[PDB]
């Protein structure tokens, strides 16, 4: 079970759209415009704790990536307990129009390793 | 086993270079021309089986990364069945030429989880 | 336990910051000056045998993504026994520079699949 927080009543629950969906869609809690070759970190007033040995990878839509919508930053740390910000790239011709609810991007939980690192001379 | 379906003749299996190689190689079933600031969906013909709690990430080539071509979308998930596409975008200053059979992309299996969620007041 | 090896005394071995950061510090070992619209590949000077079943993935931090800053190629294989190289992409306004010792991006070790393919009629 993962625990998370609205901190505010304009956060949606992060849903999945099928049960072999990668991610969780992610919503934006405020209003935003992105001018074109302009990018904006979008808040989504959810902050959650991460299960253990994985991070959340912040994801494109891929209807958003083919209106030239693409993502920045998106690391999402095990111990991250802060507010989770989508950072939206507008690559596009046009004026992107973020709406409070819309869905802007996908959290996939990916599994990762954390090996000690040691220093030699030769491999 | 990963099960896949060549839609048409123009479809290559995908491959990979080696033993310690994280992608499988993808290649373009048809000819594009994409020109600078731009992005093109290219068709594989490949659709597929996903491993069961993974997805597919399609991810850049070194070479292509380094004359300035990118990857949009990306997200092949679990239950997908269609034609795996691959967005190029081309953020060089020259026409990129896609041929017929050229890898574009590399698809990396990558492990996920789908954990339940429940919401809370305090993490 | 994953080993590594500094090519020379201009490279800084990979960090960690807290027990759920995601991944390692990537640090310049040169002198760089990236121009707006420009990519440039900075040598880090570390080698490493990356452990089994997985992926080093170059994954952009957030500070630099807010300025402009984007993450090009990324995918670091098992079997890259050679100098692990971030592509640095200026998307920003300003020239972006980059001192030896600067934190550039951080290494995640991403678990992954290497399932046998197999074609079929249906699916
Ligand atoms: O680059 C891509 C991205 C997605 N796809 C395919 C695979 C994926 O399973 C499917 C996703 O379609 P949807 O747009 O319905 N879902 P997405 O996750 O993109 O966002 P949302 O569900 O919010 O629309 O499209 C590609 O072929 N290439
Ligand atoms: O798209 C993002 C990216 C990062 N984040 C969060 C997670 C991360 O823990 C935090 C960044 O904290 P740092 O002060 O460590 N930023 P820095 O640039 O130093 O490194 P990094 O961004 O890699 O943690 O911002 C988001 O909410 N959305
Ligand atoms: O950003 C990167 C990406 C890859 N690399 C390394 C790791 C990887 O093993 C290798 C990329 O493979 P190639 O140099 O053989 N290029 P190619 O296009 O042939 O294969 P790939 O699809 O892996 O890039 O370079 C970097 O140093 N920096
Ligand atoms: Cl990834
Ligand atoms: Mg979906």
């Amino acid at each position: 079970p993962v625990r998370f927080v609205k901190e505010t009543n304009r956060a949606k629950s992060p849903t999945r759209q099928s049960p072999g969906a990668a991610g969780y869609d992610l919503y934006s809690a405020y209003d935003y415009t992105i001018p074109p070759g302009e990018r904006q970190l979008i808040k989504t007033d959810i902050s959650m704790s991460m299960p253990k040995f994985c991070y959340g990878r912040i994801a494109p839509r891929s209807g958003l990536s083919l209106k030239g919508i693409d993502i920045g930053g998106g690391v999402i740390d095990e111990d991250y307990r802060g507010n989770i910000g989508v950072i939206l790239i507008n690559n596009g011709k046009c004026t992107f129009n973020v709406n409070t609810g819309d869905r802007i991007a996908q959290l996939i939980y990916q599994r990762i390793y954390y090996p000690e690192l040691e220093e030699v001379q030769s491999l």
